[PDB]
RNA sequence: AUUUUACCAAUUAAGAAGAAUAUUAUAAUAAUGGGUGUCUUAUAUUUUAAAUAAAUAUUUAAAUUCCGUGUAGUAAAUUUAUUA
């Protein structure tokens, strides 16, 4: 697969990545915030 | 004695519940997939993995670089919160 610059959202076309958490504590925004 | 030639012109008041828990945003308190005319059991009713996602970010510098596609907590549970 290797999902190439895929945009897989569930409220884009209702499909997700197979690898990748289900529940995520802190966004990706919140971890940047040195 | 019967006896009126041919052609030439115009959309205007609308009578009636035959108009509404009506359309579209707006509610930051709920949420296990809604299916009524339904209704026995489940060897037959199981979806999960550290990445940009139904979670969406207050600046104009420098700097990698052969059109620089770029800005960092404002408060540490603090009052920008996905509400019906
Ligand atoms: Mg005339
Ligand atoms: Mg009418
Ligand atoms: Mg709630």
């Amino acid at each position: 697969p290797m999902m190439l610059n895929i945009q897989n959202m569930m409220w884009w076309n209702g499909k997700r990545n197979l690898y990748r958490a289900t529940y995520r504590e802190k966004t990706w925004y919140e971890i940047s915030r040195t």
